[PDB]
């Protein structure tokens, strides 16, 4: 029962929305329309995470709209948000299945734990959480 062995972890896989904290507080603060907020907590969207050595891909799926972003780890690359805001940043791995990135005042800390994703964002005095699980 349960057999695995590897040095690093595989980001490659698809994950569905499970749970969330400070979603409305964060979304109202970044200035999202209340339609995208009511559908965003009511409907469970889908996520995908893809790793290609130094390259990295991420698919966001919020009910029907799909956003695809690409970046290269340790190199300056431009990332699109849910509203279409394109912002230059770099993403670093801490060697522990966890990617960290910062734009201005929004502190992203991603974490992968096998079949579970844990995403923790912090914009100023607001602290948004997202949890997803493998499909
Ligand atoms: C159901 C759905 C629609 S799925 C969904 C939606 C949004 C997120 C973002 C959260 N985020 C924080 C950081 C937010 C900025 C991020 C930059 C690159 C990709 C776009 C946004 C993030 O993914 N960080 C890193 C990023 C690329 C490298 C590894 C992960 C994640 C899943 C929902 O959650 O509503």
């Amino acid at each position: 029962h349960h057999h695995h062995h590897h040095v690093a972890m595989s980001f490659s896989g698809k994950y569905q929305l499970q749970s969330q904290e400070n979603f409305e507080a964060f979304m109202k603060a970044i200035g999202l329309p209340e339609e995208l907020i009511q559908k965003g907590k009511d409907i469970k969207g889908v996520s995908e995470i893809v790793q290609n050595g130094k390259h990295f891909k991420f698919t966001i799926t919020a009910g029907s709209k799909v956003i695809q972003n690409e970046f290269t780890v340790g190199e300056e690359c431009e990332l699109e948000t849910m509203t279409g805001e394109k912002v230059k940043t770099v993403v670093q791995l801490e060697g522990d299945n966890k990617l960290v990135t910062t734009f201005k005042n929004i502190k992203s800390v991603t974490e992968l734990n096998g079949d579970i994703i844990t995403n923790t964002m912090t914009l100023g005095d607001i602290v948004f959480k997202r949890i997803s699980k493998r499909i």
